[PDB]
């Protein structure tokens, strides 16, 4: 694919409550920690101004919405965020066609509600506010958390 481990972990996170009580398609940050949680990736603990923050210490960053779904291709987890004055952002960047040859598909949630959330059927570009969708990070994991192709 070689994204399918992310998105498997995408759909199994999305029901699933990071933070007990509070379901992760109403936390963006709680969907990104179970995604993370289930590919075994390490994570910066927090919301999603506090992973961005930890992400931006210490992850790779990539140079373009087009390279960070090519890396999501090529099995790695790779996080699209931007910290805000009140309310961050975060989301999983899954592999697919760029929005306005720009913006990659992705999954997250959000306490928005249907605005900020996304089953990979739409891209950062339009969870994101127009002044906010050029302005994003993407950070990428140092190792790919997807496998092999199965054998047989």
């Amino acid at each position: 694919s070689l994204d399918q481990c992310i998105v498997n972990a995408c759909k199994n996170s999305w029901d699933k409550s990071y933070l007990a009580g509070t379901p992760n398609k109403d936390n963006c940050s709680g969907f990104v920690q179970s995604v993370a949680a289930e590919l075994g990736v390490p994570m910066p603990r927090g919301n999603a101004n506090a992973m961005v923050d930890g992400l931006e210490q210490s992850w790779t960053k990539l140079a373009s919405g087009a390279e960070a779904a090519q890396k999501a291709a090529q099995g790695f987890l790779v996080i699209a965020g931007l910290k805000g004055r009140t309310y961050g952002h975060v989301a999983v960047v899954i592999s697919g066609p760029l929005y306005r040859q720009k913006y990659p598909m992705c999954w997250c949630g959000s306490i928005a509600g249907a605005v900020g959330q996304s089953q990979g059927l739409k891209s950062v570009g339009q969870v994101w506010n127009r002044t906010d969708r050029d302005r994003l990070n993407y950070y990428v994991y140092s190792l790919a958390s997807c496998s092999l192709p199965r054998a047989s």
